[PDB]
Parts: structure tokens; sequence; C-alpha cells
């Protein structure tokens, strides 16, 4: 991306500075890896010598790409071909409320810039009525607004979340960048019709956006499981490095399938972003700011066709016998016969800005790689014990291991059901030492430790739910 810093402006964005994250009773549980992310200057587990705000945007104005490399029109071309001739726009009504495959605006969530100034919160500016949701003329004027002509600011504001020990004494801590409430509607009216399409079928066109992973991972497998290999494509800094070339081909595919010419300009806006951060603003020229369903479509499909820009270029790339499975940066393929990750690295090297790295650290990726070695979405694909056509989303140990030992503003009993729901897909013995060791150390705190849902309890929903 390119950074061009722009003038202050007052009243500025209150910017958080105060975690919300504190120790949870089962604290020490297991060993400590990580801990809450530094969200101020003064915190004391900062290194001395490090400013955090200048690490908040160290991906960021490495440079912006304008022009097309090769195969990045033909493989768009290819991509697109699949998709129906005519994609409809949403009205603002069901924009807002949402659709069967569109979830309706969350009221909990800021209302972003100028909004936030103002103290006007997300549910200050609709009414409800008869259960239906309908915005205020102050907002629905916005709204009509940017849909014509947009202008409006990301917020941008540090990441509130657990962090690799490492990271936090470095001041490693992640940005989120809240779009405002004007923008958001505006953009699931262009847009909402594609983003309905796409989610109502995960894994088609590539893009897992929407799935239940509960559900959709026996699907993904046996979609994946009849090429011999699949690779994982792990990226570094792939919000950063997204080029303006491939923001201006999905706008071009993305208006003639839609047949409204707005959404190019509501596009530009996101491919050349305007932010807000505290008292300070600046330019984004390529890169993603997120904060949006719609972003992470838009940023779906440029990894599609971004990794088919470099498929094409191998002479026994078919067609009919490729597979992607993205979801944002995270990315897993298979060809028959297969196309190496090093072979995707070499031309991404040459002709682009984007960089793959292999997951393991190495200077190089594995000699060979199946459905059973691959992480998507933090999980593996671990078909059951039992029965063998169901697959568990198995998640990585140290997500809920380390989760469990802290805790926000909601119960503790709370976080530990919810977590119960990812842990018990590791199996029976996995889940039982995950639930023993909490007790243990909850018992040791408190005394009283916490319930688990039993494991028959939650394979027996599992099962039920893809067995319908």
């Amino acid at each position: 991306s390119i950074i061009i810093p722009g003038p202050n402006i007052v009243p500025g964005v209150n910017v958080n500075r105060k975690s919300k994250l504190g120790r949870s009773p089962a604290f020490g549980a297991f060993p400590v890896k990580k801990q809450p992310a530094v969200l101020t200057q003064k915190d004391d587990r900062l290194e001395d010598g490090i400013r955090l705000d200048d690490q908040l945007f160290l991906k960021h104005n490495k440079g912006d790409m304008d022009e097309s490399w090769p195969g990045l029109e033909a493989a768009a071309d290819l991509y697109f071909s699949k998709f129906p001739t005519m994609i409809h726009t949403l009205t603002m009504a069901a924009a807002i409320n949402g659709t069967p495959n569109l979830e309706g605006i969350d009221m909990n969530q800021a209302a972003g810039y100028p909004w936030n100034t103002m103290g006007r919160s997300r549910r200050s500016l609709f009414v409800q009525q008869n259960g239906i949701w309908l915005p205020l003329p102050e907002l629905e004027a916005e709204i009509n607004k940017t849909l014509e002509d947009p202008y409006y600011f990301y917020s941008t504001f540090l990441k509130d979340e657990l962090r690799p020990t490492s990271k936090v004494t470095l001041g490693l801590t992640r940005v989120v960048e809240a779009a405002p409430i004007h923008a958001i509607i505006a953009g699931r009216m262009l847009l909402g019709g594609l983003i309905e399409y796409m989610q109502a079928n995960p894994g088609k066109h590539g893009s897992a956006v929407g799935c239940n992973p509960d559900l959709h991972w026996t699907k993904f497998f046996f979609k994946f499981c009849h090429y011999p290999q699949v690779f994982d494509l792990d990226y570094k800094c792939f919000d950063a490095t997204l080029p303006s070339c491939a923001f201006r081909i999905v706008e071009k595919h993305l208006e003639r399938l839609i047949g409204d010419e707005r959404v190019t300009r509501y596009i530009e806006t996101i491919r050349h972003s305007r932010h807000v951060f505290g008292n300070e603003t600046y330019e984004m020229i390529g890169g993603n700011p997120s904060g949006c369903v719609g972003t992470s479509i838009i940023n779906t499909i440029i990894n599609n066709i971004c990794v088919l820009s470099a498929l094409i270029q191998h002479p026994d790339f078919s067609p009919e016998s490729f597979r992607i499975l993205a979801y944002g940066d995270d990315v897993i393929y298979g060809c028959d016969p297969p196309i190496h990750p090093s072979f995707i690295k070499e031309f991404y090297d040459r002709y682009t800005p984007l960089v793959v790295t292999p997951a393991n650290k190495t200077d190089t990726f594995p000699e060979n790689s199946t459905i059973y070695d691959v992480t998507f979405l933090k999980r593996w694909f671990v078909p059951d014990d039992i029965r063998p056509f169901y697959i568990h989303p198995v998640m990585d140990p140290d997500t809920y291991e380390q989760s469990v030992m802290w805790l926000r503003d909601g119960d503790f009993q709370d976080l530990v059901t919810s977590l119960c729901y990812l842990a018990f897909h590791s199996g029976p013995k996995t889940y039982d030492r995950w639930c023993t060791r909490v007790r243990d150390q909850v018992m040791k705190t408190t005394g009283f430790p916490p319930t688990f849902l039993p494991y028959s309890y939650l394979q027996t929903r599992w099962l039920n739910l893809l067995a319908a």
C-alpha cells in the first residue's frame, strides 16, 4: 500500500487504550504463551525503546502496483465466467434487516465516523417499529449520499486481543478499521446481492465466506479429497500488499455483472480509502481496510484471481481440474496434476507484490501435502473415528487453551461453554484433558469448578446437524 498522511481533524475519534481482557479463574491451567496486546504507550510490558503507534503500520507504505501482471486479466475472466450473468442489488430495507443468507445490521457495533464524535450510537440512528429497523432521516440522507458520491472515513482502532508474548513486548498489536454505518449500508445495497448469492453456497467460486465449519467441513473435505495433493498457501502482509490493479479488475467485472455504475466508485473508496486515527487522518492507496463482510468477499475474490493467475502459467493446468478454497488471506488449493506452491511463489516473486511463505517457516514448501495436512480457518480436517464420512474441524489447541485463561466483560461460565463447542472436536480424550485441567485450576482459585458440556451431548448434536 501507499500511505499519504493528511491534516489533523478536531474533534477526533477517541481511541481505545484500556484492555477489557483480564486473567480468568482458569489462568495457569496451561503454560502461559499469550498476553493481551499493548494498547497504550505507557504499558510497562512494552520494550523501552519502542513507540507503539509506529508499530501499527509496519506492513503499510511499501508500495502499490497499478498495472496488471501477466495472466491477471485472463484469470479474472476465467473466475467470473462461472458467475450468474445478472447479479441483483439489495433494497435499503434488505440491506439493514438482512436476508436468509446475509445477517442484519448488528446494532451493538459502533457507528463509525463522524457519528462517534457526535455521541451517536448505531442504535440511535435507527428506529425499530414492528420488529423492522428503519433509518432515521439524518442517516438515510448519508446513505443515499454515499451511494451517489461516496466520501467517508474509516475509524482506526487497536485490536484488543491476546497476542503471543513476544508480540506484546515488541508492541506488534494489530489495527481494526471500522467502516461508518452509512458506508456499510450503501455497500450492502450495491454488493449485498453478490454477498447473498455467494454465502448461500459456501465453497463455490473458491470462497468459504459465510460458512459454518461444524457443518461445511464435511462438504469441503469431499470436494478436495479427490485431489491427491492439497496445499496451504500462506501470505505475509496480504491485507497491506493488495494492489490497485486487482481492485480495478474486480470493479470492472462487478459493475458488469451487477449492471450498476455506482459499484465502481463505491469500491474505489475501498481501494483508495480515507482513515481517521485519533486526531490524525491519512489515505491508503491499495491495501484492504476491512471492516465489512463485503470487503471479506472482495478480498476472497482477489485472492482467487491472484492464485489463478499463477496456476494458469503452469502447462499442466486445466480449468476442470483445480479447486481453490479461500477466506480472505487464508487459502488451500489442489490441482490434478499437482501444481506445487513453490511454482506459485516463483511467479509471485517475479511479477507481483504478493509474498507467500511456507507455513513451517522453512525456506521451502513441504514436498507433499494432503487434505489431512492443510490448515484452514485455524482448523485441521480430521475424519470422525466412528463415522469417517463426517469430518471434524479440529482447532489448534493454543487457541482455546490460552483463551480460557483470560476473560472480558462477560460471565466466565459463558466463555467456558462457548469454548466447549470448539474443543470437543479434538476427541473425547483430548477434550477431557482440557476440561479436567481447567477444572483443577478453577478449583484452586475459587474452589468451585465450572460446568462443561459432555462430549456425548456435543457429539450427538453435531451428528444430528450433519445427518439432517
